[PDB]
C-alpha cells in the first residue's frame, strides 16, 4: 500500500473528488480519474490492501461504509444505499466481498 507513492497523489485527488458523494460512487470513473487501470496489476494487489483495512483479504460493509480513507484523508462516510449497490457490483464472484482481482476489472467492464 502507500496511496501516493505507488499510485499518484494528484490522480488520488482527482479520484476522491469522483466519489465526492453520498450514493453516486462511479467506480469505473474513480479507477480512470486516478489512473488505476494505468499502474501496474501486482500496484493493483497494493491497492486493494490500503482500502482492507482488516488485512483478512475481502471488504465488506464495515469498511465499505468509509473506503475511501485508505485512498486519503477528507474521505467521509459513504450512503447506506452505496454500500449496498458497490457490494453487489463489487462482488464479481457472488462471495459477497470486494477481491482486488476483481476490483481492477470490474472497472475495466467501465
Ligand atoms: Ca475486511
Ligand atoms: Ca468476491
Amino acid at each position: 500500500m502507500s496511496m501516493t507513492d505507488l499510485l499518484n497523489a494528484e490522480d488520488i485527488k482527482k479520484a476522491v473528488g469522483a466519489f465526492s458523494a453520498t450514493d453516486s460512487f462511479d467506480h469505473k470513473k474513480f479507477f480512470q480519474m486516478v489512473g488505476l487501470k494505468k499502474k501496474s496489476a501486482d500496484d493493483v494487489k497494493k491497492v486493494f490492501h490500503m482500502l482492507d483495512k482488516d488485512k483478512s483479504g475481502f471488504i465488506e460493509e464495515d469498511e465499505l461504509g468509509f473506503i475511501l480513507k485508505g485512498f486519503s484523508p477528507d474521505a467521509r462516510d459513504l450512503s447506506a444505499k452505496e454500500t449496498k449497490m458497490l457490494m453487489a457490483a463489487g462482488d464479481k464472484d457472488g462471495d459477497g466481498k470486494i477481491g482486488v482481482d476483481e476490483f481492477s476489472t470490474l472497472v475495466a467492464e467501465s
